[PDB]
């Protein structure tokens, strides 16, 4: 069973420490045309590896034994109320157990408290399990931005925006 | 006629007074489908009217014969991703269609020169359709949107539309 609460400094190493790291054997395929974009998820080989390089508020999901499984980072723009989810990560031994639901909950929570209208978040087109993960969560593909990864690491991959109602 | 210089203190009250504001025949509309979204000119009747609501920071101006601000840009440049971000461009009305705005993107794309910007990237409201040419026109393409931008503001129901292109 697992318990939420506000970060706490002494989490950081923890927090840290769940990193993103992930391997998929599919990606989200961006094709650009003049007058559009389409997505559609698409098989690689081999698999790919990713490695990752009073508004806000970092909450943390805690296991019995007292140990960070996962935290979730967001911020709230009152000009269009946009609760960002800015990050969000359960460590792999304690995915599929509910904990990603509960930390978006949280995000929620905190989307009320502040009167916000939507949730939103930015995914790597490469990054499929979080992107069906956060389909199966409620979100939608509300835009991208092809360019925003040009001359990083990531150049290549295209910044997907991902939205739902409060 | 017009030239071109680094905005001042005192070109603040000048900046504030131009008007942003147009009318278009034209709107791009966004069809969303849970696969991707489609950009579509369409004929809107009658005229829309719309109105507007620190080294890697440069404001220009355009500055006509008698001295007087006739258009702005401001940008922004993110030494992360290499963009040069057009935040604002705007040409005062009775100065439009002289080449203002071709003036001030080119002082946009000197500035990107200078930081080592690897593109320049705008942000446009898809009821812009004027601006939305004058960008395709100036070798601007779309790079994505964002739908939900404008939701809880005056241009709810308007789509941010993103544009770039390489320096
Ligand atoms: C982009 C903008 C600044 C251009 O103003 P401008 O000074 O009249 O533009 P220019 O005279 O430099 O023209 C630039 C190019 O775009 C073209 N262009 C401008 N409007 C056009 C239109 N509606 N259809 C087709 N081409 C158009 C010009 O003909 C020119 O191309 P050319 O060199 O082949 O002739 C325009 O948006 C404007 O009038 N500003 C109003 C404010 C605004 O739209 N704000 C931006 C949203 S934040
Ligand atoms: N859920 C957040 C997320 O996806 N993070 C990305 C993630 O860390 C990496 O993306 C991939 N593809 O790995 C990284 C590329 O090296 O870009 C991150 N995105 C960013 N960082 C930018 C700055 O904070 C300010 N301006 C923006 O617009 C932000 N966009
Ligand atoms: N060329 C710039 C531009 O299009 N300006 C828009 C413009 O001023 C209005 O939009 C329409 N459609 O009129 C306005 C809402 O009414 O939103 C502006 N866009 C913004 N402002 C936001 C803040 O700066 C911080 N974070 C963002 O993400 C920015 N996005």
């Amino acid at each position: 069973t697992y318990a939420f609460r506000v970060a706490r400094p002494e989490d950081v190493e923890a927090i840290a420490a769940i990193d993103g790291s992930f391997t998929t054997g599919t990606v989200f395929q961006v094709a650009v045309a003049p007058d559009g974009f389409t997505l559609r998820e698409v098989a690689v080989d081999p698999p790919l590896v990713k490695v990752f390089p009073g508004d806000r508020r970092t909450y943390v999901a805690v296991g019995a034994g007292g140990a960070v499984a996962g935290f979730t980072a967001v911020s709230y723009t009152p000009w269009n109320g946009r609760l960002t989810i800015e990050d969000i990560e359960v460590a792999p031994g304690h995915r599929g157990r509910g904990i990603g639901r509960g930390l978006m909950e949280r995000a929620a929570d905190f989307a009320r408290e502040r009167g916000a209208g939507h949730l939103w978040l930015e995914v790597t087109n490469v990054n499929a399990p979080a992107i069906h993960a956060y389909l199966r969560l409620g979100f939608t593909f509300c835009g991208l931005d092809t360019a925003l990864y040009l001359g990083t690491e990531s150049e290549g991959e295209q910044a997907l925006y991902m939205s739902m109602p409060c």
